[PDB]
């Protein structure tokens, strides 16, 4: 038997592995899971319903942690320490596909520069990869919609791969990219009205831009108001 | 007394025009007020509702309409044939500002061209949206207004304008002035235009998104573009003063 942790700030995939946990008698017989989520979380409320405490990665001493054949991070809010990875197997469960558009929102950054989107799961390092997959990026879809089909292969790999690494039946290998920033995001957000392009080129930021009911995309009007823009793409008119 | 023709496939002028007259006893004192939608009206089923017969004002004989002091038309979706207009008094109720953007859908032009936009009560002579102004009003377009938001503004100036002067032009108590020029006219075909995008068309981003909130209007989409498998991919777009 072995003592597992999960670090995670995201409901589906968190749910997900307690979910093939209990439906899955090699896991229940083989683990222990304990689950939580990042103290910097600002909006636990789901996470503690659904059975999870509250860990500070950043400041959790490596004392603490000798139980855990291996901690498992899924979409974790804070970036573990360089000590934690070197003193403990850590694993990552990331929705892009190494080593493209590595760092934030990687579908966003694939709809512009068409580099490869999917989901990988990798040892963490100052990583090697036991599996990924790519997506797909069709021409209505925006950035919520490939995150959508990322969370979807996650769980893919999850369901298909996990218990294998955790058992080390399932051996890594160095990725054969570019990372982007959160100004580089940010730059982005800010809209340019006198940008020259094609109207490809701005219907795919917007489309990049474009992530559920929260909007990302603003210019500053003649009068300095600040304005916020999405877009809305469908293979049906009505 | 007068007898009054509203011809007219707009619920909410129509509905407008009714309750007016419901609440002003010089309405209801002066005037016999018939309703009618367009025989072209596809979906009728509202307007059926509020009380109106179906009028075929394109094959209408001249001889059926001799009670009419005058035939208002307002969003009627038939236009009138010139020896409706050259032989009966018929005011046209419009959601443009003549004589700029004449035509369909005043709003869209606007938002796209920058020329006023706004409601227009006006003499219906045998050319679109062209004969002599009773009153009309200008609306402002805002940086986060879409073709819906600025129509919507559109109405509710064409009710205001109603309202305070349809009376007093039945009662030949407003007189109408031209046009300040022959201005410009917009077909169905012109829009038809606009909604097919050209992915590679080269811009501003302030053009881009122009062009995109002048097509916005509702649910319905019009903007599309077809993607490298020949599919066809609607577009509409959101602007807002607020994140969320
Ligand atoms: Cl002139």
């Amino acid at each position: 038997m072995k003592k597992i942790l999960v670090i995670s700030d995201n409901y589906q995939l968190v749910s997900y592995i307690k979910n093939l946990y209990l439906s899955n008698e090699e896991w229940s017989k083989e683990l222990f899971i304990d689950y939580s989520y990042s103290s910097i979380n600002r909006n636990p409320q789901s996470l503690i319903e659904l059975g999870m405490t509250e860990i500070d990665i950043k400041n959790k001493n490596l004392n603490e942690l000798n139980d855990y054949h291996l901690i498992i991070s899924a979409h974790c809010k804070q970036i573990f320490p360089a000590h934690i990875v070197n003193n403990k197997l850590c694993i990552n469960i990331h929705p892009g596909l190494n080593p493209y558009n590595r760092g934030w929102f990687p579908q966003v950054f694939s709809i512009l520069n068409k580099k490869p989107i999917g989901a990988t799961i990798h040892k963490m390092d100052s990583g090697e990869i036991y599996c990924q997959e790519e997506v797909s990026i069709l021409s209505h879809e925006t950035s919520i919609d490939i995150y959508n089909k990322v969370i979807e292969l996650e769980k893919k790999l999850i369901k298909n791969n996990l218990l294998k690494i955790i058992n080390n039946e399932l051996q890594p290998k160095l990725p054969s990219g570019n990372y982007n920033s959160i100004q580089d995001f940010n730059k982005l957000c800010k809209l340019n009205l006198e940008d020259n392009g094609s109207l490809r080129e701005h219907i795919d930021l917007l489309r990049a831009l474009t992530h559920g009911d929260f909007k990302n995309a603003y210019f500053y009007d003649e009068n300095n108001t600040k304005v916020f823009v999405k877009i809305e793409l469908s293979l049906s008119q009505e």
